[PDB]
C-alpha cells in the first residue's frame, strides 16, 4: 500500500523526492552554529501541470535551483507559501517574486518578516487559505503557536499529506531551536492538528525524515 518514493532531482545543494502521487519533499542543507549540518524540508504539490511550493530553501541560489527544475518540468508555479517567518521558510522569496509568482503566509508572518528584515511574503491570510493546484487544492491553516507564534501547516487532502513545517518534529528528533517558540502552546496546537486530520498518511516535518501520523503524536508528546 506504500507509495514508492522516487528521487526526481539531486544536486550538491538540493534534493527533490516524490513521496506521494502529487507531493514531493524538497531538501536543502544548512550548516548552523548549534545543531550541525541541518537538512531543511519543504513541500511541492503538483497536479495537472501546476505546482504550489511550501517553504523556500534558505538561500536564493537553492531557490533558483528549485524553480529551474519546476521550469524544466514545464510546470506552472501558482504560489509559494512561507510557513513561518524564519529563513528556512522564506529566505528565497525574491526568486519567486522575480517570476511574478505570488507568495502567501499567515498575516503575522508578514509583520515578523518585516521586523526581522527578512524577505517579505506578499499576501497574508488570517485563518485558512485555499490554493488551487490544477484540479485540486492545497490548504494552509493556522492552528496556534509552537515552533513560532506564526507557524502554519499545509494540508493536501487528496493524498492525505501534511506539511507540518518546523512545528512538527521527525520521529525521535530533538526539540531544536526554541528561541522563538511557545512551548506551552505547542502540544495544544499539535493536538488540534491531529484531531483535524485523523486520516493523514504522510507527515513532512520541517527537518529530518518524513513519516506517518506518528510524527504528530511524537511531537505532541515531546512538548507535553
Ligand atoms: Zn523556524
Ligand atoms: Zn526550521
Amino acid at each position: 500500500s506504500t507509495f514508492t518514493e522516487k528521487e526526481v532531482y539531486s544536486s550538491d545543494k538540493l534534493i527533490i523526492k516524490q513521496v506521494s502521487p502529487h507531493t514531493y519533499v524538497h531538501v536543502s542543507f544548512l550548516d548552523t552554529d548549534t545543531f550541525g549540518k541541518v537538512a531543511c524540508n519543504g513541500m511541492i504539490v503538483i497536479s495537472d501541470g501546476e505546482a504550489v511550493v511550501f517553504d523556500t530553501p534558505s538561500t536564493s541560489n537553492e531557490t533558483s535551483e528549485l524553480l529551474s527544475f519546476l521550469e524544466e518540468e514545464k510546470l506552472q508555479v501558482n504560489a509559494v507559501v512561507a510557513t513561518h517567518f524564519h529563513l528556512d521558510c522564506l529566505g528565497g522569496l525574491e526568486a519567486f517574486h522575480a517570476r511574478n509568482i505570488p507568495s502567501y503566509a499567515f498575516k503575522n508572518t508578514l509583520s515578523l518578516a518585516s521586523q526581522h528584515d527578512f524577505p517579505q511574503p506578499q499576501k497574508g491570510f488570517s485563518d485558512e487559505l485555499t490554493l488551487k493546484v490544477g484540479t485540486k487544492a492545497v490548504f494552509v491553516h493556522y492552528f496556534g503557536e509552537g515552533h513560532t507564534q506564526d507557524n502554519v501547516i499545509g494540508y493536501f487532502p487528496d493524498d492525505q499529506v501534511l506539511f507540518g513545517g518546523c512545528l512538527i518534529k521527525a520521529n525521535g528528533a530533538g526539540k531544536g531551536n526554541l528561541e522563538d517558540a511557545n512551548v506551552e502552546a505547542w502540544p495544544v496546537t499539535v493536538n488540534k492538528i491531529s484531531t483535524a486530520y485523523p486520516n493523514l498518511r504522510l507527515v513532512i516535518p520541517g527537518h529530518g525524515n518524513w513519516g506517518d501520523k506518528t510524527l504528530l503524536h511524537y511531537t505532541e508528546t515531546l512538548f507535553k
